[PDB]
């Protein structure tokens, strides 16, 4: 639980501008290393026993600030940025099946250490591609793994906004078990493939009703390899006992990646975007309309 005094850090964005839970690129001066400050009310010491969490696929803990009114926790900068933004930029035109498999990989793994191999189990709760970012080596690594535990205040802000990430489950405060990221990854395994923005320009209590009650999910192309198809449908199970574990997400995707048909399948699906993008504009559309 290394404390890093505020004086030790060079920030690039000033720190004063965003809400609680805003992240700030900052130079760690006595280390002379990049890292990323994420601003918080408070921190607890309890807040340490996550401070041992290691592993290639979650951000790593480097300190915490502890100077009031400055709190904060600091961890490595991942110099590629956000999947998020990777995925909507153009930028993602490049993925091909190869890209989409390790990345699934390294995301599926990540959750997997959190739920199983930790010296702390996580179930993390608010997974979305928001919340992963890309290392210089383009390693994929999970953030906020801990703020539902020390943190749920930063949650708070465009909580709307991550409905189309939540499992029904979530939205609904029932009973939570470790299978609500299994549906949160298949979400985030949909924007790769489809590089959307889920339910996009759809109210965020509209998506909550739509998923809860109506059993909507996002639209799969129909040109999407079965595959690919079927592993979002299982992540997606409204029983959250029938959605795989990441145990056994690695273990389909190490099938796919053995299928010597995938890659042309998939690639060809990929760069397909202009043919299938009317798909899913089309059922927003629908909901759209529907609701007016
Ligand atoms: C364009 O944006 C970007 N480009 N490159 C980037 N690299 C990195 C980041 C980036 C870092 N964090 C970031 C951060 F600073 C501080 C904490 C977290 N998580 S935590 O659960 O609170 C947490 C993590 C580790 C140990 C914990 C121990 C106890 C409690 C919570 C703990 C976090 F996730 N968030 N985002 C954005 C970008």
């Amino acid at each position: 639980f290394v404390q890093i005094k505020f004086d030790d850090l060079q920030f690039f964005e000033n720190c004063g501008g965003g809400s609680f839970g805003s992240v700030y690129r900052a130079k760690w001066i006595s280390q002379d290393k990049e890292v990323a400050v994420k601003k918080l009310l408070k921190i607890e010491k309890e807040a340490e026993i996550l401070s041992v969490l290691s592993h290639r696929n979650i951000i790593q803990f480097y300190g915490v600030i502890l100077e009031p009114p400055n709190y904060g926790i600091v961890t490595e900068y991942a110099s590629l940025g956000s999947l998020y933004d990777y995925i909507n930029s153009n930028r993602s035109e490049e993925m091909d099946m190869d890209h989409i498999m390790t990345w699934a990989t390294d995301v599926a793994k990540g959750m997997h250490y959190l739920h199983m191999e930790a010296p702390v189990k996580v179930i993390h709760r608010d997974l979305k591609s928001r919340n992963v970012v890309i290392a210089a080596d383009g390693v994929l690594k999970i953030c906020d793994f801990g703020a539902s535990r020390f943190h749920n205040h930063t949650t708070h802000m465009s909580l709307v906004g991550t409905f189309p990430w939540m499992a029904p489950e979530v939205i609904q405060s029932l009973p939570v078990s470790e299978t609500c990221d299994t549906y949160s990854y298949g979400v985030v395994l949909w924007e790769m493939l489809t590089r959307e923005v889920p339910f996009k320009g759809l109210e965020g209590l509209q998506v909550a009703w739509l998923v809860v009650e109506k059993n909507e999910r996002l639209t799969i192309p129909s040109s999407c390899p079965r595959s690919f198809a079927e592993l979002l449908h299982q992540c997606w199970e409204a029983d959250a006992k029938k959605r795989p574990s990441f145990k056994q997400i690695i273990s389909i995707l190490e099938s796919m990646s053995n299928d010597t048909s995938l890659p042309d399948k998939c690639n060809s699906f990929l760069h397909n975007k202009a043919e299938w993008r009317c798909e899913i504009e089309a059922t927003l559309e629908r909901l759209k309309k529907l609701e007016r």
